[PDB]
Protein backbone atom coordinates (compact mmCIF):
# COMPACT_ATOMS: atom_id res chain seq x y z
CA UNK A 1 0.00 0.00 0.00
CA UNK A 2 1.53 3.12 -1.08
CA UNK A 3 0.87 5.84 1.88
CA UNK A 4 -1.91 7.45 0.07
CA UNK A 5 -3.87 4.63 -0.83
CA UNK A 6 -3.35 3.52 3.05
CA UNK A 7 -4.74 7.10 4.10
CA UNK A 8 -7.72 6.72 1.75
CA UNK A 9 -8.54 3.45 3.54
CA UNK A 10 -8.02 4.46 6.92
CA UNK A 11 -10.74 7.32 6.45
CA UNK A 12 -12.86 4.98 4.81
CA UNK A 13 -12.70 2.44 7.83
CA UNK A 14 -12.62 5.38 10.47
CA UNK A 15 -16.15 6.52 8.68
CA UNK A 16 -17.43 2.95 9.08
CA UNK A 17 -16.42 2.78 12.57
CA UNK A 18 -13.77 -0.35 11.69
CA UNK A 19 -12.09 0.58 14.80
CA UNK A 20 -12.28 -0.90 18.38
CA UNK A 21 -14.19 2.10 21.03
CA UNK A 22 -11.51 3.54 22.87
CA UNK A 23 -11.11 1.66 26.65
CA UNK A 24 -9.64 4.80 28.09
CA UNK A 25 -11.96 6.37 30.41
CA UNK A 26 -10.75 10.48 30.26
CA UNK A 27 -10.52 11.20 33.77
CA UNK A 28 -10.79 15.29 35.03
CA UNK A 29 -7.46 15.73 34.79
CA UNK A 30 -7.81 16.27 31.25
CA UNK A 31 -10.08 18.60 31.11
CA UNK A 32 -9.54 21.97 29.30
CA UNK A 33 -12.13 24.69 29.19
CA UNK A 34 -10.77 27.45 26.29
CA UNK A 35 -11.91 29.35 22.96
CA UNK A 36 -14.87 29.35 24.58
CA UNK A 37 -15.82 25.67 24.93
CA UNK A 38 -14.81 22.46 27.15
CA UNK A 39 -12.51 19.70 25.61
CA UNK A 40 -12.92 16.16 27.85
CA UNK A 41 -9.55 15.60 26.42
CA UNK A 42 -6.21 18.09 25.00
CA UNK A 43 -5.36 15.59 22.25
CA UNK A 44 -7.12 16.33 18.51
CA UNK A 45 -6.67 15.05 15.26
CA UNK A 46 -4.71 17.35 13.10
CA UNK A 47 -6.00 18.99 10.08
CA UNK A 48 -5.61 16.70 6.90
CA UNK A 49 -6.32 13.71 7.88
CA UNK A 50 -10.36 13.99 7.25
CA UNK A 51 -9.73 16.78 5.18
CA UNK A 52 -13.77 16.34 3.25
CA UNK A 53 -15.96 15.91 6.82
CA UNK A 54 -16.18 11.97 6.17
CA UNK A 55 -14.95 10.34 9.65
CA UNK A 56 -15.67 13.22 12.07
CA UNK A 57 -18.28 10.51 14.09
CA UNK A 58 -15.49 7.75 13.83
CA UNK A 59 -12.79 9.88 14.94
CA UNK A 60 -14.25 10.89 18.52
CA UNK A 61 -14.60 6.55 18.26
CA UNK A 62 -10.79 6.41 18.55
CA UNK A 63 -10.88 9.10 21.58
CA UNK A 64 -9.91 12.18 20.17
CA UNK A 65 -11.28 15.29 22.53
CA UNK A 66 -11.45 17.64 19.43
CA UNK A 67 -11.62 17.19 15.61
CA UNK A 68 -10.24 19.37 13.02
CA UNK A 69 -11.17 18.84 9.37
CA UNK A 70 -10.08 20.33 6.03
CA UNK A 71 -8.46 22.24 4.94
CA UNK A 72 -11.37 23.09 2.49
CA UNK A 73 -11.42 25.48 -0.46
CA UNK A 74 -14.19 27.51 -1.77
CA UNK A 75 -14.63 25.12 -5.25
CA UNK A 76 -13.45 21.41 -5.63
CA UNK A 77 -9.88 20.90 -6.55
CA UNK A 78 -7.83 17.59 -7.29
CA UNK A 79 -4.79 18.96 -5.84
CA UNK A 80 -0.74 17.85 -7.00
CA UNK A 81 -0.52 14.94 -9.22
CA UNK A 82 0.40 11.49 -7.72
CA UNK A 83 2.69 10.27 -5.70
CA UNK A 84 2.00 13.10 -3.47
CA UNK A 85 2.81 11.54 0.01
CA UNK A 86 5.87 9.45 1.09
CA UNK A 87 6.70 8.02 4.15
CA UNK A 88 9.75 8.31 5.67
CA UNK A 89 10.01 4.99 8.16
CA UNK A 90 13.74 5.29 9.44
CA UNK A 91 12.88 9.21 10.77
CA UNK A 92 9.28 8.45 11.91
CA UNK A 93 8.36 11.20 9.72
CA UNK A 94 6.15 12.03 5.74
CA UNK A 95 6.05 14.14 3.49
CA UNK A 96 3.35 15.11 1.42
CA UNK A 97 2.60 17.50 -1.14
CA UNK A 98 -1.28 17.13 -1.60
CA UNK A 99 -2.14 20.47 -2.90
CA UNK A 100 -5.19 20.99 -0.88
CA UNK A 101 -6.85 18.29 -2.82
CA UNK A 102 -10.95 19.02 -1.55
CA UNK A 103 -14.26 18.29 -2.30
CA UNK A 104 -14.77 22.23 -2.01
CA UNK A 105 -17.22 24.29 0.66
CA UNK A 106 -20.88 22.80 -0.48
CA UNK A 107 -20.08 18.81 -0.31
CA UNK A 108 -18.78 19.44 3.22
CA UNK A 109 -21.37 22.23 4.06
CA UNK A 110 -24.19 19.30 3.03
CA UNK A 111 -21.95 16.75 4.82
CA UNK A 112 -21.77 18.55 8.09
CA UNK A 113 -25.19 19.79 8.06
CA UNK A 114 -26.57 15.59 7.73
CA UNK A 115 -24.79 15.47 11.51
CA UNK A 116 -25.25 19.28 12.89
CA UNK A 117 -26.75 18.31 15.88
CA UNK A 118 -25.43 15.04 16.85
CA UNK A 119 -22.25 18.02 16.91
CA UNK A 120 -23.66 20.24 18.94
CA UNK A 121 -24.56 17.55 21.59
CA UNK A 122 -20.76 16.14 21.10
CA UNK A 123 -19.91 19.88 21.68
CA UNK A 124 -21.91 20.03 25.06
CA UNK A 125 -20.52 17.05 25.94
CA UNK A 126 -16.39 18.18 25.84
CA UNK A 127 -15.73 16.95 22.30
CA UNK A 128 -15.67 20.17 19.93
CA UNK A 129 -15.39 20.20 16.11
CA UNK A 130 -12.77 22.62 14.05
CA UNK A 131 -12.86 23.51 10.53
CA UNK A 132 -9.73 24.34 8.28
CA UNK A 133 -10.49 27.00 5.56
CA UNK A 134 -8.01 26.84 2.58
CA UNK A 135 -7.96 28.84 -0.90
CA UNK A 136 -7.79 27.49 -4.31
CA UNK A 137 -5.08 27.06 -6.24
CA UNK A 138 -6.63 29.87 -9.10
CA UNK A 139 -7.35 32.24 -6.38
CA UNK A 140 -6.70 36.43 -7.31
CA UNK A 141 -8.08 37.09 -3.89
CA UNK A 142 -6.83 34.99 -1.25
CA UNK A 143 -9.04 37.17 1.70
CA UNK A 144 -12.25 36.34 -0.68
CA UNK A 145 -11.56 32.81 -0.74
CA UNK A 146 -10.63 32.77 3.37
CA UNK A 147 -14.32 34.64 3.54
CA UNK A 148 -16.30 32.38 1.61
CA UNK A 149 -15.36 29.99 3.63
CA UNK A 150 -16.11 31.78 6.97
CA UNK A 151 -19.55 32.32 5.45
CA UNK A 152 -20.46 28.65 4.62
CA UNK A 153 -18.70 26.57 7.65
CA UNK A 154 -18.31 29.47 10.49
CA UNK A 155 -21.45 28.54 11.06
CA UNK A 156 -21.41 24.79 11.83
CA UNK A 157 -17.88 25.11 13.74
CA UNK A 158 -16.72 25.36 17.28
CA UNK A 159 -13.69 27.42 15.58
CA UNK A 160 -12.14 28.14 12.34
CA UNK A 161 -8.58 27.96 11.26
CA UNK A 162 -6.88 30.48 8.98
CA UNK A 163 -4.71 28.14 7.24
CA UNK A 164 -2.12 30.49 5.79
CA UNK A 165 1.15 28.18 6.43
CA UNK A 166 0.88 25.18 3.69
CA UNK A 167 3.51 24.70 2.25
CA UNK A 168 2.13 23.12 -0.62
CA UNK A 169 0.06 26.27 -2.47
CA UNK A 170 2.27 28.88 -4.56
CA UNK A 171 2.73 32.57 -2.14
CA UNK A 172 0.44 31.15 0.17
CA UNK A 173 2.53 31.43 3.32
CA UNK A 174 3.51 35.53 2.11
CA UNK A 175 -0.06 35.70 3.65
CA UNK A 176 1.75 35.56 7.19
CA UNK A 177 3.75 39.06 6.88
CA UNK A 178 2.47 42.25 8.04
CA UNK A 179 -0.28 44.51 6.21
CA UNK A 180 -1.23 41.79 4.35
CA UNK A 181 -2.11 39.75 7.26
CA UNK A 182 -3.85 42.78 8.57
CA UNK A 183 -5.90 43.01 6.01
CA UNK A 184 -6.86 39.20 5.70
CA UNK A 185 -7.20 38.55 9.40
CA UNK A 186 -9.71 42.04 9.58
CA UNK A 187 -11.80 40.73 7.05
CA UNK A 188 -11.81 37.38 8.35
CA UNK A 189 -12.85 38.49 12.01
CA UNK A 190 -15.84 41.20 10.08
CA UNK A 191 -16.97 38.06 8.52
CA UNK A 192 -16.95 35.82 11.97
CA UNK A 193 -18.68 38.71 13.52
CA UNK A 194 -21.59 38.72 11.02
CA UNK A 195 -23.10 35.16 12.00
CA UNK A 196 -25.76 34.82 14.64
CA UNK A 197 -24.31 34.32 18.09
CA UNK A 198 -25.03 30.93 18.16
CA UNK A 199 -23.44 30.22 15.23
CA UNK A 200 -20.03 32.13 15.58
CA UNK A 201 -16.92 30.10 15.83
CA UNK A 202 -13.57 31.07 17.16
CA UNK A 203 -10.85 32.18 14.83
CA UNK A 204 -7.63 30.62 14.91
CA UNK A 205 -3.99 31.51 12.57
CA UNK A 206 -2.44 28.17 12.06
CA UNK A 207 1.69 29.17 10.87
CA UNK A 208 4.50 27.29 9.63
CA UNK A 209 7.69 26.32 11.73
CA UNK A 210 9.43 27.74 8.79
CA UNK A 211 8.85 31.50 10.19
CA UNK A 212 12.34 34.58 10.73
CA UNK A 213 12.12 36.27 14.10
CA UNK A 214 10.16 39.15 12.11
CA UNK A 215 7.47 36.92 11.15
CA UNK A 216 6.29 35.38 14.18
CA UNK A 217 6.80 39.13 16.33
CA UNK A 218 4.33 40.64 13.34
CA UNK A 219 2.13 38.04 13.64
CA UNK A 220 1.85 38.06 17.27
CA UNK A 221 1.35 41.37 17.07
CA UNK A 222 -1.61 41.42 14.59
CA UNK A 223 -2.99 38.38 16.27
CA UNK A 224 -2.88 40.63 19.82
CA UNK A 225 -4.11 44.04 17.69
CA UNK A 226 -7.61 42.38 16.34
CA UNK A 227 -8.43 39.92 19.41
CA UNK A 228 -7.90 36.62 17.12
CA UNK A 229 -9.17 33.98 19.54
CA UNK A 230 -5.83 31.35 19.01
CA UNK A 231 -2.85 29.89 17.09
CA UNK A 232 -2.39 26.57 15.61
CA UNK A 233 1.92 26.00 16.01
CA UNK A 234 2.43 24.10 14.09
CA UNK A 235 2.17 23.28 10.25
CA UNK A 236 4.38 20.89 8.34
CA UNK A 237 8.10 22.45 7.31
CA UNK A 238 9.81 23.07 4.23
CA UNK A 239 12.79 22.63 6.51
CA UNK A 240 15.13 19.27 6.02
CA UNK A 241 16.79 18.44 9.83
CA UNK A 242 20.41 17.43 9.14
CA UNK A 243 19.87 13.52 10.23
CA UNK A 244 17.19 12.71 7.62
CA UNK A 245 17.76 8.91 6.51
CA UNK A 246 14.82 8.34 4.59
CA UNK A 247 15.24 7.45 0.73
CA UNK A 248 12.58 10.00 0.07
CA UNK A 249 14.08 13.07 2.20
CA UNK A 250 14.44 15.48 -0.77
CA UNK A 251 10.82 15.13 -2.06
CA UNK A 252 8.78 18.42 -2.12
CA UNK A 253 6.43 19.01 0.16
CA UNK A 254 5.96 19.68 4.10
CA UNK A 255 7.77 17.41 6.53
CA UNK A 256 5.25 15.97 10.03
CA UNK A 257 6.68 13.61 12.50
CA UNK A 258 9.31 13.53 14.91
CA UNK A 259 11.62 15.45 12.91
CA UNK A 260 9.74 18.57 13.06
CA UNK A 261 8.77 17.94 17.15
CA UNK A 262 11.54 19.80 18.76
CA UNK A 263 10.72 22.47 15.78
CA UNK A 264 6.92 23.03 16.49
CA UNK A 265 7.97 23.04 20.89
CA UNK A 266 10.27 25.91 20.63
CA UNK A 267 7.73 28.08 17.87
CA UNK A 268 5.06 26.75 20.66
CA UNK A 269 7.40 28.70 23.56
CA UNK A 270 8.25 31.90 21.22
CA UNK A 271 4.62 32.92 20.47
CA UNK A 272 3.45 32.26 23.91
CA UNK A 273 6.13 34.41 25.05
CA UNK A 274 5.28 37.02 22.14
CA UNK A 275 1.55 37.15 23.36
CA UNK A 276 2.14 37.19 27.36
CA UNK A 277 0.43 33.60 27.86
CA UNK A 278 -3.18 35.63 26.68
CA UNK A 279 -3.75 33.58 23.14
CA UNK A 280 -4.50 30.10 23.55
CA UNK A 281 -2.09 27.89 21.38
CA UNK A 282 -3.44 24.49 19.80
CA UNK A 283 0.38 22.56 19.97
CA UNK A 284 1.19 20.10 16.91
CA UNK A 285 4.31 18.78 15.45
CA UNK A 286 5.57 14.90 15.82
CA UNK A 287 3.31 14.12 19.11
CA UNK A 288 3.70 10.46 19.52
CA UNK A 289 3.78 10.19 23.76
CA UNK A 290 2.61 11.84 26.96
CA UNK A 291 5.83 13.03 26.68
CA UNK A 292 5.53 14.68 23.69
CA UNK A 293 1.76 16.59 24.51
CA UNK A 294 3.27 17.43 28.11
CA UNK A 295 6.31 18.99 26.55
CA UNK A 296 4.61 21.27 24.40
CA UNK A 297 1.32 22.36 27.25
CA UNK A 298 4.55 23.61 29.15
CA UNK A 299 6.13 25.45 26.63
CA UNK A 300 2.04 27.10 26.44
CA UNK A 301 -0.30 24.80 24.32
CA UNK A 302 -3.49 24.40 25.90
CA UNK A 303 -4.16 21.68 23.45
CA UNK A 304 -2.37 19.09 20.98
CA UNK A 305 -2.97 17.95 18.24
CA UNK A 306 -1.22 14.58 16.42
CA UNK A 307 -1.47 12.65 12.87
CA UNK A 308 1.97 11.60 11.80
CA UNK A 309 1.68 9.30 14.45
CA UNK A 310 -1.28 7.24 13.98
CA UNK A 311 0.62 6.34 10.59
CA UNK A 312 3.37 4.69 13.00
CA UNK A 313 1.19 3.72 16.31
CA UNK A 314 -2.04 3.62 14.69
CA UNK A 315 -5.16 4.47 16.50
CA UNK A 316 -3.89 2.79 19.90
CA UNK A 317 -1.40 5.83 19.86
CA UNK A 318 -4.86 8.55 21.20
CA UNK A 319 -5.49 6.03 24.25
CA UNK A 320 -1.15 6.12 24.85
CA UNK A 321 -1.14 9.69 24.54
CA UNK A 322 -3.40 10.21 27.12
CA UNK A 323 -2.64 7.51 29.83
CA UNK A 324 1.33 8.63 29.70
CA UNK A 325 -0.01 12.41 29.78
CA UNK A 326 -2.09 11.72 32.95
CA UNK A 327 0.82 9.51 34.46
CA UNK A 328 3.55 12.45 34.04
CA UNK A 329 1.19 15.55 35.21
CA UNK A 330 1.05 13.15 38.66
CA UNK A 331 4.61 12.75 38.65
CA UNK A 332 5.44 16.13 37.89
CA UNK A 333 2.96 17.36 40.91
CA UNK A 334 -0.09 18.50 38.61
CA UNK A 335 -3.76 18.95 39.57
CA UNK A 336 -4.51 18.90 35.75
CA UNK A 337 -3.68 19.83 31.77
CA UNK A 338 -4.32 23.32 33.15
CA UNK A 339 -2.07 23.83 35.46
CA UNK A 340 0.70 22.70 33.41
CA UNK A 341 0.32 25.15 30.72
CA UNK A 342 3.30 27.52 30.27
CA UNK A 343 4.72 25.80 33.33
CA UNK A 344 7.84 26.31 31.71
CA UNK A 345 7.67 30.24 31.14
CA UNK A 346 7.47 30.38 35.34
CA UNK A 347 10.60 28.48 35.23
C1 LIG B 1 -0.70 14.02 4.72
C2 LIG B 1 -0.88 15.33 5.43
C3 LIG B 1 -1.86 16.23 5.02
C4 LIG B 1 -2.04 17.44 5.70
N1 LIG B 1 -2.98 18.35 5.29
C5 LIG B 1 -3.19 19.48 6.00
C6 LIG B 1 -4.23 20.47 5.62
O1 LIG B 1 -5.00 20.21 4.66
N2 LIG B 1 -4.33 21.58 6.36
C7 LIG B 1 -3.53 21.85 7.41
O2 LIG B 1 -3.65 22.91 8.06
N3 LIG B 1 -2.54 21.01 7.81
C8 LIG B 1 -2.35 19.85 7.15
N4 LIG B 1 -1.36 18.98 7.57
C9 LIG B 1 -0.53 19.34 8.71
C10 LIG B 1 -1.00 18.71 10.01
O3 LIG B 1 -2.24 19.28 10.37
C11 LIG B 1 0.01 19.02 11.11
O4 LIG B 1 0.11 20.45 11.25
C12 LIG B 1 1.41 18.49 10.82
O5 LIG B 1 1.38 17.26 10.09
C13 LIG B 1 2.20 18.29 12.11
O6 LIG B 1 1.64 17.28 12.92
P1 LIG B 1 2.17 15.74 12.98
O7 LIG B 1 3.67 15.83 13.04
O8 LIG B 1 1.51 15.20 14.23
O9 LIG B 1 1.64 15.07 11.71
C14 LIG B 1 -1.19 17.75 6.88
C15 LIG B 1 -0.23 16.84 7.29
C16 LIG B 1 -0.04 15.65 6.61
C17 LIG B 1 1.01 14.67 7.09
C1 LIG C 1 -3.91 6.13 10.37
C2 LIG C 1 -3.84 4.98 9.42
C3 LIG C 1 -4.24 3.70 9.57
O1 LIG C 1 -4.72 3.16 10.73
C4 LIG C 1 -6.05 2.74 10.89
C5 LIG C 1 -6.40 1.41 11.05
F1 LIG C 1 -5.41 0.49 11.03
C6 LIG C 1 -7.70 1.01 11.24
C7 LIG C 1 -8.69 1.98 11.28
C8 LIG C 1 -8.38 3.32 11.13
C9 LIG C 1 -7.06 3.68 10.95
F2 LIG C 1 -6.73 4.99 10.87
C10 LIG C 1 -3.90 3.02 8.40
O2 LIG C 1 -4.22 1.73 8.18
C11 LIG C 1 -3.82 1.15 6.90
C12 LIG C 1 -4.97 1.37 5.98
C13 LIG C 1 -3.52 -0.31 7.16
N1 LIG C 1 -3.25 3.80 7.55
N2 LIG C 1 -3.21 5.03 8.23
C14 LIG C 1 -2.77 6.16 7.50
N3 LIG C 1 -3.49 7.28 7.70
C15 LIG C 1 -3.15 8.37 6.99
C16 LIG C 1 -2.11 8.43 6.09
C17 LIG C 1 -1.68 9.75 5.47
C18 LIG C 1 -1.01 9.82 4.13
C19 LIG C 1 -0.24 10.13 5.35
C20 LIG C 1 -1.42 7.25 5.85
C21 LIG C 1 -1.76 6.11 6.54
F3 LIG C 1 -0.99 5.02 6.41
O1 LIG D 1 -2.83 19.89 1.26
C1 LIG D 1 -1.63 19.94 1.52
O2 LIG D 1 -0.71 19.76 0.73
C2 LIG D 1 -1.23 20.43 2.86
C3 LIG D 1 -1.79 21.53 3.45
C4 LIG D 1 -1.29 22.01 4.71
O3 LIG D 1 -1.74 22.98 5.33
N1 LIG D 1 -0.20 21.32 5.20
C5 LIG D 1 0.42 20.24 4.60
O4 LIG D 1 1.40 19.70 5.09
N2 LIG D 1 -0.12 19.84 3.40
Amino acid sequence: LDPESAHRLAVRFTSLGLLPRARFQDSDMLEVRVLGHKFRNPVGIAAGFDKHGEAVDGLYKMGFGFVEIGSVTPKPQEGNPRPRVFRLPEDQAVINRYGFNSHGLSVVEHRLRARQQKQAKLTEDGLPLGVNLGKNKTSVDAAEDYAEGVRVLGPLADYLVVNVSSPNTAGLRSLQGKAELRRLLTKVLQERDGLRRVHRPAVLVKIAPDLTSQDKEDIASVVKELGIDGLIVTNTTVSRPAGLQGALRSETGGLSGKPLRDLSTQTIREMYALTQGRVPIIGVGGVSSGQDALEKIRAGASLVQLYTALTFWGPPVVGKVKRELEALLKEQGFGGVTDAIGADHRR
